DNA sequence: AGTGTATGAATGAACG
DNA sequence: CGTTCATTCATACACT
């Protein structure tokens, strides 16, 4: 059953794609994204990945 | 009914996982994918290429996944 | 409460 | 090789 992000989850990435320019994180950067987003539901990396690269292809 | 890209079949995912995991192939060299393919070919039309990127592909994402998780 | 949509997930192909 | 791009499948949810 796949991730549904939260409202405060949509609204950091959001920050990050947009405020912070962030369109195909690196590595580094998924890792300490998802630990932020984990603190308001479960989440893992996986989940970070495709959210960029499906916004960036849809953008 | 107009992309070129390659479809894989059950039976061809089936065979390809089983010499990723059983026989450990990773990077394919000239001669494995020739003898892959024809294997494969059985099932399916299939090239070279795609065997040689399905394999690129699955040893990346198993360690991109490794490293962003 | 059936359906359409937005979007999560996946992957073949290819680039740097 | 790690990374990026392109389509396509899958489905949670909102709408009417
Ligand atoms: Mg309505």
């Amino acid at each position: 059953t796949r991730w549904t992000p939260t409202t405060e989850q949509i609204k950091i990435l959001k920050e990050l794609y947009y405020n912070n320019a962030i369109r195909s994180p690196t590595a580094d950067q998924i890792q300490k994204i998802t630990a932020r987003l984990r603190q308001f539901g479960k989440i893992e990396g996986k989940n970070v990945f495709y959210w960029f690269q499906n916004h960036k292809a849809r953008e």
